[PDB]
């Protein structure tokens, strides 16, 4: 396949622009087209919805010839409202030596980051998605000597960790509020 970088990218509230590097690691050059769709949500039961205006989210370049064993920067620009709402977009990449879909999250310009860790459950009690993670011993020793989990936690949703043993005092929880890393436990 083609290397697009992160499968979900985050434009945090102090930022309206973002770059992704794409690498073509094969002998062939490639004809890439790139397209954007807003989404009701980033989840599987989400659906494409309309941008309020066609300059809400723009990228360059939308077409390029990427030669063999070479990389290029694609830039993304947000010009929609600066409000308390988080927005979700799909980046659709067409590849010719494959149609791959990745996620862009525009965190609310008016961010209110909050969370609760109670009874082993993380709950997002703010208005912007959190990137949550645990690391430490495994719950089922069938899974091995070290365990980690990584998830996106949308506003209002909860998550228990199911691989890492967070009840053991060597099990750790932390999360990202935009660009700030917060040691939860």
């Amino acid at each position: 396949m083609l290397d697009v970088g992160d499968i979900s990218s985050f434009m945090n509230s102090d930022s309206s622009t973002l770059s992704k590097t794409i690498q073509n690691s094969t002998d062939s050059g490639r004809l890439i087209n790139i397209r954007l769709e807003r989404l009701s949500s980033p989840l599987d039961d989400g659906q494409v919805i309309a941008m309020d205006k066609p300059d809400e989210l723009l990228l360059t370049p939308a077409s390029l010839l990427l030669p063999a064993q070479a990389s290029e920067v694609i830039r993304f620009f947000y010009k929609g409202p600066a409000d308390e709402k988080e927005r979700y977009y799909r980046i659709v990449w067409f590849d010719q030596a494959a149609r791959i879909g990745t996620i862009l999250v525009v965190a609310p310009r008016q961010a209110n980051y909050h969370f609760q860790y109670a009874n082993g459950s993380l709950t997002n009690t703010g208005n912007a998605t959190l990137r949550i993670l645990a690391y430490g011993p495994c719950l089922k020793a069938a899974n091995g000597k070290e365990c980690k989990e990584n998830y996106y936690l949308m506003p209002g949703k909860s998550r228990r960790f199911t691989r890492v043993d967070t009840a053991d005092n060597k099990g750790r929880v932390a999360l990202w509020q935009g660009d700030k890393f917060i040691p939860v436990k």
